[PDB]
């Protein structure tokens, strides 16, 4: 019978054009039939059976049933067997390893149930089985990490879609809870019907990837009035559908503990209550799965999207204290700041004046302004038209707003800060057939889970920003095996081919062991030369006229010499490299804005004789004088420091060209600044990979087991306006700037189209785990 919801409640073939709908999203579209809340959302007698309800006569108006025939109809309360058939709650069963998916007949695959909780800070898991018995046993039985790193901004909507796509917000388009698309000339918001339009959403989410490859998904979404218990009973009821109508992947999301976390903060005593109610819902799901004889078949992912931080209104910075006029600008306020012009036609609006008026203007300033290209590359922002040119990175525990008027304490917790902040770290737990038994894994970013979930359903994942294989150690059996990217350009090994008289670069001068993990593979068409020296090895690009990488090893005992005062302006030609593909000092001395540095520092030479190799023209790179304060401190103080703390370090350094701020290696046509009157391109960033042995008892060049690595992508900027303390000695701000721009080896690989750690004696999945490690310093 058409026109009403009986026989169709939460049907997985929902559609507005035909009839009124009865699915779990009819509320959000305001299109439910008149009998939806009467038939599909029954709430009589609650969600728990009792001793007296055992074997009752079927009353169809009850919320859930405790009759005898409910197991066949597939709509018992989740505690039916526990209270009526003497069974035990799943949380009380001992932890028994699942060596193989024990599934009842009919299941092509272990079902995947995604359980998402908003605002579940990683600190919450320290409450134990006293508050959350079901969650802690999922964590101890299955696979878990100390925390999971979200994406920036650490907000629900960008993170929930990132979890479903594996892409950064810059690529899937959901760059914030609120955003303005200038092409649409429209505003995206949390509340409202604008979010329902498909134009805002890029990438390919998990449910679309499953649908396209013949794996039914159903409906991932739940209208907010549908209670959590009804959402669980709906999922369990779907699990009893016939074979070719039963979805394989399911998703539950909960708005707690985000709501209570905002009202009371992450450490409020009121936080205990919602975390009990969340574990109750987890208990209902696992009780129902055991009741369905699926507790040893289903895969369950308990995941969060963002943490929570203590934020009060008394800690809100106001732009009206900084800018002469705030009426000409529109600001996205809160734990992050995005500033654009309020008027289409306003030529009196200039970003350089606003950025300057916001740059180190007050002591104890709790925000920092950035052009989006100058944000730390680990954030992977910028590359989207919905991302404004002016971004304010807000200090943790603080807010920023335009005026005090747009501000009228209502809240005690908030989120959205840098994704490396401790309070923003969230949780991940994997329990089920394919997940490992009682295993802890290192922290990882949520961009990597999309590959795992498709692997759990046999789906080929759409292109994403996870490094497929870096999470292979999460599963019991992996169908996917990573492929080392094959080398595109083979290197040249040039000997001495020229005489020093062949060179007229206008340059003066008054006169294995260093490649520990194999050479980097060049993954694009170019021409470069391998150059061996006593102290360092480098792959010199003949196209960019500078090395793409330079590798050298500093022992724990290595001494730091100094350039003699008569050799400080010494640059020598490389007789192995043609003068046609060499840099020249006349370019640098005629460029009044640019100086030069060295990828291998002459301060770390093993001998004055070998020091002349450091002054080769093939070891030099264009560097602004203000950046040379940062580069020279890193090479002369910090590398020796790192080699002392870590029993030697292997340093791989090189330039990065990303003028279009898309995170990918630029080709020749995208470089927008050269050395004046030259063909020497100006790098936008400089990277370094500092590798040691995880077992510090062994030196870096004699390491047997896993490695310890840390990387940075220092922005090559002509001023130090980013560091407000740059007036003082380099021991008071440089290390802080580098900690801000920490990076994964993976991010350097994207920005240079290179591949590191190819001959390591470790398994490639373990290496893929290393290349995704982010040293957060927190
Ligand atoms: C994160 O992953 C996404 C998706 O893999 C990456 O974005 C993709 O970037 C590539 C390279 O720029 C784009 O490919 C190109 O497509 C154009 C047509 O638009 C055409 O010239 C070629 O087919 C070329 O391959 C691709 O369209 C784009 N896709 C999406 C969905 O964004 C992104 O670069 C990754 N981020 C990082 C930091 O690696
Ligand atoms: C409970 C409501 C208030 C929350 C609104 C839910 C909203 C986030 C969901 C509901 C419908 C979803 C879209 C739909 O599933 C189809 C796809 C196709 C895919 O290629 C891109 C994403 C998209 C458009 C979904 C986006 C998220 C939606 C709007
Ligand atoms: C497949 C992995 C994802 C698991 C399934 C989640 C659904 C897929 C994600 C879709 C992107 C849009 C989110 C869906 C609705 C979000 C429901 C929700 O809970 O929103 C609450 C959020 O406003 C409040 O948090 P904040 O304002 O950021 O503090
Ligand atoms: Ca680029
Ligand atoms: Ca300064
Ligand atoms: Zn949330």
């Amino acid at each position: 019978i058409s026109g009403s919801c009986k026989g169709r409640c939460f049907e997985l073939q929902e559609a507005g054009p035909p009839d009124c709908r009865c699915d779990n999203l009819c509320k959000s579209y305001t299109s439910c039939c008149h009998d939806f809340d009467e038939l599909c959302l029954k709430t009589a007698r609650g969600w728990e059976c009792t001793k007296d309800r055992c074997g009752e006569v079927r009353n169809e108006e009850n919320a859930c049933h405790c009759s005898e025939d409910c197991l066949a109809r597939g709509d018992c309360c989740t505690n039916y067997q526990v209270v009526c058939k003497g069974e035990s709650h799943w949380v009380d069963d001992d932890c028994e390893e699942i060596k193989a998916a024990e599934c009842p007949a009919g299941f092509v695959r272990p079902p995947l149930i995604i359980f998402s909780v908003d605002g579940f800070r990683a600190s919450y898991m320290k409450k134990g089985s006293k508050v959350m018995p079901n969650i802690e046993k999922l964590r101890s039985c299955g696979t878990h990490s100390p925390y999971m790193r979200p994406v920036y901004p650490t907000k629900t909507f960008p993170n929930l879609y990132t979890l479903a796509t594996g892409l950064y917000p810059e690529s899937h388009g959901i760059v914030g809870n609120s955003m303005y698309d200038p092409v649409f000339d429209a505003t995206f918001h949390l509340r409202g019907r604008e979010k329902f339009n498909h134009r805002w959403w890029g990438g390919q989410p998990l449910w679309i990837t499953a649908t396209k490859q013949g794996v039914k998904a159903g409906t991932f979404f739940w209208s907010v009035v549908i209670p959590h218990e009804r959402r669980i009973l709906t999922i369990l009821q779907w699990l009893t559908l016939p074979d070719h109508e039963r979805p394989s992947v399911y998703a539950f999301y909960s708005e707690q503990p985000d709501f209570s976390g905002h009202k009371y903060g992450p450490f409020g005593p009121e936080m205990t209550n919602p975390l009990r109610e969340i574990d109750k819902i987890v208990g209902q799901l696992m009780d129902g799965l055991k009741q369905l004889k699926l507790h040893r078949c289903v895969n369950v992912i308990f995941v969060g999207d963002h943490g929570m931080e203590d934020v009060t209104c008394d800690r809100t910075e106001f732009l009206s204290n900084y800018l002469t006029n705030v009426d000409d600008i529109t600001l996205v306020p809160g734990t992050l700041g995005r500033i654009r012009s309020k008027f289409s036609n306003n030529a009196k609006y200039d970003p350089k004046a606003i950025i300057a008026a916001l740059t180190c203007k007050k002591p104890d300033q709790h925000f920092k302004p950035y052009l989006k290209q100058h944000l730390p590359k680990r954030l992977h922002y910028a590359n989207n038209r919905r991302i404004e040119d002016i971004h304010l990175l807000v200090e943790r525990r603080w807010h920023v707003a335009r005026k005090p008027l747009d501000y009228k304490c209502f809240f005690q917790g908030d989120h959205g800060f840098d994704n490396k902040v401790n309070s923003m770290q969230t949780v991940f737990v994997g329990y089920g057939s394919t997940f490992k038994y009682k295993t802890k894994v290192p922290p990882f970013e949520n961009i990597e889970l999309y590959n795992v979930m498709c692997d759990l359903l046999g789906l080929k994942p759409a292109p994403n920003n996870g490094t497929h294989g870096s999470l292979n150690h999460l599963l019991r059996t992996n169908t996917f095996r990573p492929t080392m990217p094959e080398e595109v350009t083979r290197p040249n090994y040039p000997g001495i081919m020229y005489l020093q008289s062949d060179f007229d670069l206008g340059c003066t001068c008054d006169d294995e062991r260093h490649l520990l993990y194999g050479r980097p593979a060049v993954l694009y068409r170019t021409r470069y030369d391998i150059l061996y020296h006593t102290d360092f090895e480098s792959g010199y690009s003949e196209i960019f006229l500078m090395p793409l990488w330079t590798s050298y090893t500093v022992s724990k005992q290595a001494e730091v010499s100094s350039v003699p005062d008569h050799l400080t302006s010494c640059v020598r030609p490389d007789v192995r490299v043609s003068p046609s593909f060499s840099q020249n000092c006349l370019a640098y001395k005629n460029d009044k804005q640019m100086s030069y540095g060295f990828l291998f520092p002459p301060y770390l030479s093993s001998s004055p004789e070998a020091k002349y190799d450091a002054f080769l023209v093939t070891n030099m790179v264009p560097m602004y004088p203000a950046f040379k304060r940062v580069w020279n401190y890193f090479q002369r103080v910090l590398v020796k420091k790192y080699a002392s703390e870590r029993n030697g370090v292997n340093v791989i350094s090189g330039p990065i060209f990303d003028y279009d701020y898309d995170g990918l290696h630029d080709t020749e046509d995208k470089i927008k600044q050269y050395v004046e009157g030259s063909s020497i391109p100006v790098p936008t960033h400089y990277y370094s990979i500092i590798t040691s042995c995880l077992d510090f008892t062994q030196p870096a060049d004699k390491c047997d087991g896993p490695l310890s690595v840390s990387s940075f992508i220092l922005p090559h900027r002509p001023d130090n306006e980013e560091s407000c303390n740059s007036s003082e000695d380099e021991s008071k701000w440089v290390e802080e700037l580098m900690k801000m721009h920490t990076a994964r080896v993976r991010d350097i690989e994207h920005l240079t189209s290179l591949d590191f750690f190819r001959k390591t004696s470790r398994s490639y999945p373990e290496i893929l785990t290393l290349k995704t490690y982010l040293h957060t310093y927190e």
